């Protein structure tokens, strides 16, 4: 996990939120063996986003090639331990958004947090999403991660490529259906590179 240090740098950056506003959460992978994780509060753009190496590569496999696209190799050398320092350093009480809530309420309970209540927007899944080439033309840049391509079932059978999801950009374009315009404040990252990112090959001289 966190050394003191990290632990104290973590605490200090997530007094940045505001416990009582409008807050998005979405999860890649499932609730047991999450891989990635964003917490997003568009009135003020700030955004928690981090990532976790799976426990079940099996499962990390099907859900790479079937819904977020990200090779096992990029998350060997993020930051240990961020899911349960963040959940556990969220203010009581908090209430947050999000499409699906089973996964999210499950991930939660399990850090102990049941104070913290959900709000289920429950979009149909083409209404979530209808922003999803303009947030990506606008935002892909802030999450680089999903490189694989990615593969769904079609609705009347066949399989198409479509865009990988990605918990920030999920909660990005969450937040523009439900306004009905890609115009938000602009999304500031909360966390530094060097806490969600552990130090990494060191750089070929060239
Ligand atoms: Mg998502
Ligand atoms: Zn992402």
């Amino acid at each position: 996990g966190l050394t003191y240090s990290q632990t104290m740098e973590l605490k200090d950056s997530m007094l940045q939120l505001d416990p009582n506003a409008k807050t998005w959460i979405d999860i890649e992978g499932r609730p047991e063996d999450p891989v990635e994780i964003a917490i997003y509060q568009p009135n003020n753009g700030q955004y928690i986003h981090f990532y976790r190496e799976p426990t079940d590569i099996k499962q990390f496999k099907q859900d790479s090639k079937h819904s977020h696209g990200i090779d096992i190799q990029d998350l060997f050398s993020v930051q240990p331990g961020l899911t349960s320092a963040v959940i556990e350093s969220l203010p009581k009480n908090m209430v947050l958004s999000c499409q699906g809530a089973d996964d999210i309420r499950k991930l939660l309970d399990s850090q102990n947090r049941r104070d913290i209540k959900l709000i289920d927007v429950s979009m149909q899944k083409d209404d979530a999403r209808k922003f999803e080439d303009k947030i990506w033309d606008e935002y892909k840049h802030l999450c680089r991660m999903h490189t694989g391509i990615v593969t769904q079932k079609k609705k009347r059978g066949g399989k198409e490529e479509v865009t990988p999801h990605c918990a920030l950009l999920d909660c990005l374009m969450f937040e523009a259906a439900v306004i009905g315009s890609p115009q938000i404040p602009t999304p500031r990252p909360v966390l530094s590179r060097d806490l969600v990112f552990r130090t990494g090959p060191p750089r070929v001289v060239l």
